[PDB]
């Protein structure tokens, strides 16, 4: 699994690829690894699927919830920090994951959480078993100036590295856009191929 | 164990063998894997058949208490997503079992699911001890475009060679066809054992 | 790993892919397992990478001597049996290697060779990881009648098939031909190439 | 630590770290794992110090005598083959390293082996604990076609990539030239300082 | 880790980096170990980021929850005595933290709590990994006598050599100093850097 | 246990404590951890006191072999390599051992060996439980310029820090200093006490 | 830790050291191990000291309580009687501490009680790891005739030698002199120092 | 046990009790734990009672035979030497005892030896479980300028203490005084009980 | 410890040591462990301190309760059967203690009690360390005929024989003597000294 | 098993019982376990049946050597010194017995030792699982001054107080009387049998 969030001067760029290891062989090509959790706001899941996937349905739950109830958005952080002391409370019967949360609600923001509960901000993070070839990519070439444009093709670049050296990833690259002027984006798979084809990773 | 699922242009197969160890030898030769349990919806189990066997019989209740209460069937997903929430919630205690589950609502759809809760959409899966011959055989002869007859004859080659190299698989085949226009339809055994002759598969 | 060897008319075939995980991860894309060690004769290595180098570099020694003491290439059974006596020797402090040893004397012959040194002819047969995969697809589709040119492209499609499925396996496809006529012949990877363009393999 | 090995046209370029962790803290901020072992062979070192320190003297001493009774140097093949046999033999008593051979006898070569004596010859290769930052450094950026100083420039970004995410990794980088022209050149550190300004990585 | 906290005549003191291990590498170089609890009252965390983070959502809870309900802060001792129990009342399924409280009531206080509750009062003390290289400093260097602004520089000079040494710590030294006249100051970063410039640190 | 080594211009600094835990008490409090080795070399020792005095003797002996089959003192490099083989050799069945060896041949020098015979060459060292306090004191204070008269100062100073936070360490310091002009000479404890009084150590 | 009760003719006479050994290093050398717990009532700890801690203020809520509601102090026996029924209810999961009660109701009392509740009167007990030193002076010296000002000196020295012998004990002695004339009362460290002259022990 | 040693201006004075335990009883109140192993050499044992046994017969014949080689009798710092070499080569299948050597050859001497060949000089030493018990007497009461008179009376107490207090010890006390002038002297019993009563040890 | 119980024409007569191992030293050499807990029942008490001291508390309530409620003293068999109950139910989580019970009601008794619940009536009986060594004598010289001074000189001499033996036994003997006409009488200890010197056993 | 050896004025008592267990029941009522193996020198065997053969066997030769080699018999001192040295020789890999050696060379003597080769002259000794019945008959009736006939009866007592509690001992007692005028003197059974009637043992 490779999973990537960054971010821009008003943007979160995130993306993961979609190989999915069941019964210790590649069993399903094309899962589904990136989520959108509420309207500004998206999430990243690497680790045991079936722990994952429960996440996002509780997170989506809460979220939706709390912005009926207090007419507002959840801040990113308290999106954060929810998921921070869910984790915590079982830390020893843990859902063994690990999580990168990202969306924009005066500022862009991205938030690492572990099994355990522990919530960090950066500026970029990666997840996986593939995310030390990613970190290799983004210490080298991200640029906090950077366009959107750019952006895509950095994390696009990264993803396919790790895709090369990383057994357990695989797959088509999912890449999604989060802005407040057109809010979350899943970009479509022929713009994702057709920027492939363009930076010569065939 | 051999099971296997395909989806094709708007119908779902679904096929399995027969053996069933239990005392460390080949005690019932024609044991059941394959199960109805609702009017578009199929289920096979592997693993432990204590688990398995309890499992089918709360499908079929809640199924059948879904379509009273709502007067429509559960979808396809909704049915794989109630069963990830059951497996998941038991984790730690669990039912050792591996599960594909397929059917009908509005377009044919196969789910594999495993022990932990995690559900995993794909065009095929196969489960068992014999898979990973089946997975060979869809390999390098599934295709998209398979009118049924073709499909039927492709599962069944699928099992006949996992029978000849997994020394867990064997008996006869059991499979059935999914449609909305004519729905669950289990082919009598006299179909497949011509359809075996006609292959070459004596 | 992926490797497999099969026995035609007048001629043994035999092919692995490339693929080499050390430090678990993909350091090498472009490794060599498929090796001539005699004239007439081939062999393919699975398992730790040290200990199946330096059982390679013994049986170039050991054949080489035989044909300058006896001026007679060693007959391929002789050859598994030479290596079956070396691996049961030390099978409690063991090489942990799959062997496949393959060639003609006056008839095709494929051996397969386990870490204890138990040695089984076959008409065909596949090791490491991948080999499962490869056993459906050679279940369902070998057949002894086939020419040369059918075999290189059956054995292609099943490590194919292999790659799609197994982690662990990847990279280009090597594949070896054996005749008394033309001797060992190693095919260039220009053919492999256009081959698995006409098979439709992209 | 963190070691790197790249080939280019007619050059091979091998670059180290120098933190040596002793006791659990950094008790060496300036250890060195780059040794020149033959006129036109390098070779860098991974893992337990002392081991590792063992194993270069031996290696200086054999290619010495080798050279003096053959009156050529010992092709770099023969170097990698000559490890791959004493590591070996100790399999079950093992040297715990992973060491990096790389020089020029016709052609560039760089080999990687490993603690039980597997040896793969590759176009650029990474050991050590920064050595996954390092390979998505070089999957991004390295080409064949790269000068000699664009080579030198890759392998000290790679590098300090992995300073800033490997805790274990740190120190000046040293680094070596290999030509046939110009023999083993190790960079005096000024010009290394120099390019790491020009660089931009402070 | 590395955090300090010291006594002078009327202030305290406390200092951290920020480098965060998680996945056994480097993934954060700008955390938060620092945080201000109360008016007058600091908190510094050492091991399981998720139980340390969730410790300091409770301090900040139930001290603002004290000054309301009681019109006056929280004395230093009790903040310590309170913490003291919790982690007690836990001992067998422990949060596997060290603390330092610092603080202002009548008279200037630093605690020392470990992950049993044991609370120690002392005039200066240190947590995290490279505390034993702060300790060097401090017995050498400290004194009772000392300025607030010559605390400052020995706080950051006790810091920077931990970084030199232990490889579990890192980055930019955050500093807060306590008083009664001007409350919880957190230094920003320029004078941070203007002092490490002074001090000879680079 | 603490001790410590030095480099100044042209001189090598080398001190010890004295306290020798045995049975789980303090037995001894008078114990030597600091020896000549050679007309320009010393050693100091830290872990178990057995394994420690049969390296002393066995040094000893072997330097003044050399000594007098070769007419010169062995080069303080080769005592290090030395030692690391004898250690390496025995690295299974190994002195449970760390050792410090420094000395002047054409310059001063300082040498680290562990346990594993890793050899690392230092500005200066220290080893023993107190270490890390030690390492403190120096990397806050220690200067290449500094005169003998200073540096002797400064060890003592950095020892007297260890024995006040690492109860494994007490008693007197001995120190010895070692130049070309006047060989090995231990400062008698009359100026060490000296020393502490004047600064102020008590 | 070192702690020592006596009794006298009415007098009891209570001493510890102040060394608190946290995360294996001498951290803090000022701790606190004797404390008044009622009028004429005196506790020492040893152990863990977050157990102790917690111990200690259960203590003096109880006696508090227990005199308010009684209107006379609870006697020493029946402290002692108290703490072992707490300390035995909790056996399996217990305080791992070491206690002595000291005190007068109508004559002079010293209890030792352990982890599991026993308890035992004694003319004089010592506990920690410093203890067996002690008993080896009180042994050869204590005498029951011996007036309150002699029984001082023999605790002083009997803790110097303990000092002198175990590690973890050190610091400054403390002296708790209890009589029915005079109360609870904690001598002076002035007095303790000119004792300690006046002894000899420097 | 109990042993004790100690050193007087020009003597030795070495002591023990007599009860050996075996079969986790008091077998033997009547054991022999002190030898006279030279002219003016003396030794007691603690530990393993076979192993000791063995050592003391061992160490008798080497110094009778280095008397007769050499003409003078092997100077005590040369026995516990000699000792410590034997021990440290078996040190994985040691004699599991501690041991005291004690002797005159120009000067006092008291040593102590552990298991694995630790060997250290000391102005007096203590070994066997009653040595805790020992040392707190020796701590407060011995004096270098004591006569031998006093020497003896202060040995006998301190093994007195140890015996009320170390079940493991008991019986008779022997004691040996070592002098130039009058040799190995074991003092009668008739002295050492006479001496009991007027010390008031019953 | 030793602790002792028998039955005489129409008398009952136990007996102790007073020795208290804690620490794994003798910490208190008088203890108390023969108890009167009822008019004409006693009890004694072997193994964990705290459990038997709980112990001891319980069976004087019960019984006192029990003596107001019935208007008569519980009976011997019932006081053993209540006992045999309690400590039966915590069988899992024992009092690891053994017990003796004896009495008059209308006829002597004594009862041995185990940790299980186990409880045997019998005309004597002895627990602890010590009790072989009091069989031995008990088996040799005791007879139903004695007189109770004859009964009180047996158990003086069979505690006396196990002091001698077993290193956990030891002190002053304790010795109760139950009567109908006289009821509960503890001998004072100036008739327990003059016996023992009657007997010979100084 | 119960033996036994005590010394009187001239004389040598030495007895055991006869029952032998194996395969966990009472196999064999009628076993030796006392043997002559010298003129004035007897031996008692406990532990393996099989190792104390064995060394019966042994015992028997080498005495019988020394005795024609040196013209006198061995002393019983040396005896119980090689057994003690054979013993040690493989202590690690021992001789699971427990020993007695007794007999008259100009004194009468008994030796007990042990598997680890611990020898210790006692004036009476006993071994195996009746030991400690033993020592309580001895400790209270054993007298030096007893005649010969007095000490055979005592002997008897002992062991029949053993059998009574002992469920590893049991059958006739066998008894040897060692005197330089007589020799070794087995005594008939019929002599056993009439005292065990006349001292009332039925």
């Amino acid at each position: 699994t490779t999973t990537v969030g960054i971010t821009l001067k008003d943007a979160v760029i995130m993306a993961t690829e979609r190989r999915v290891t069941m019964e210790n062989f590649i069993m399903h090509k094309n899962g589904k690894k990136l989520f959108q959790i509420d309207t500004y706001t998206g999430m990243t899941i690497a680790g045991l699927v079936g722990d994952a996937q429960v996440l996002v349905r509780y997170m989506k739950a809460e979220l939706e919830l709390y912005r009926l109830q207090r007419r507002v958005n959840m801040p990113i952080e308290a999106v954060a920090t929810l998921l921070s002391n869910m984790l915590n409370q079982v830390k020893y019967m843990p859902y063994m994951v690990q999580l990168l949360v990202g969306g924009i609600d005066t500022a862009p923001h991205v938030f690492s959480i572990d099994a355990a509960g522990g919530s960090v901000e950066d500026i970029y993070a990666s997840t996986g078993s593939g995310s030390p070839f990613v970190y290799g990519v983004l210490e080298s070439q991200y640029s906090e100036k950077m366009t959107v444009d750019e952006g895509v093709d950095l994390v696009i670049r990264a993803i396919s590295a790790a895709k090369q050296r990383d057994s357990a990833s695989g797959g088509m690259i999912d890449v999604a856009v989060i802005t407040r002027k057109d809010g979350y984006v899943q970009l479509p798979t022929d713009q994702i191929e057709s920027r492939i084809r363009k930076l010569g990773l065939i």
